[PDB]
C-alpha cells in the first residue's frame, strides 16, 4: 500500500502544503464506498511500477467516507465533483487541473499520466 498522509481539512491540506514546498504532491480523494477508489487500491496503487514512480512525489490523502461537513467543505473548496478524484500539485505548490484523474486508471495508463506532468526534478 502507498504510505499516503491524510489530511481532514482544507487548513490541514493548505498546510501539508507548505510543508511540501519544494516536491511535487499527489492528493488522492478516497471513500471506503467508492468502488473505483478500491480499484485504484488493488490494480494500480500496488503495482511495483506506480509506486516506484511515486517516490519522490509526497502523498497526501483525503478520506471522505462520512461527507461530513469538513469533507464537504474539502470537496467544495478543491470543486471536486465525485470520486475517484487524484489531485496533482507541483512543487511550487500549484495545482494544475488538467492533470486530474476522475475515473480508474489501470498502472500502465496512470504510469504514463504520471509522466506527463509538469517536470519536477531540481
Ligand atoms: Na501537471
Ligand atoms: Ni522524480
Amino acid at each position: 500500500h502507498l504510505n499516503f498522509t491524510q489530511i481532514k481539512t482544507v487548513d490541514e491540506l493548505n498546510q501539508a502544503l507548505v510543508e511540501a514546498k519544494g516536491k511535487p504532491v499527489m492528493l488522492d480523494l478516497y471513500a471506503d464506498w467508492c468502488v473505483a477508489c478500491k480499484e485504484f487500491e488493488k490494480y494500480t496503487f500496488s503495482d511495483p511500477q506506480v509506486q516506484k514512480a511515486l517516490a519522490d512525489t509526497v502523498l497526501l490523502q483525503a478520506n471522505v467516507t462520512a461527507n461530513d461537513a469538513q469533507d464537504v467543505a474539502l470537496l467544495k473548496h478543491l470543486n471536486v465533483l465525485g470520486l475517484p478524484t487524484i489531485l496533482f500539485f507541483d512543487g511550487q505548490g500549484q495545482e494544475h487541473p488538467q492533470a486530474r484523474v476522475t475515473g480508474f486508471m489501470d498502472a500502465e495508463t496512470f504510469s504514463a499520466h504520471l509522466r506527463d506532468r509538469q517536470p519536477h526534478h531540481h
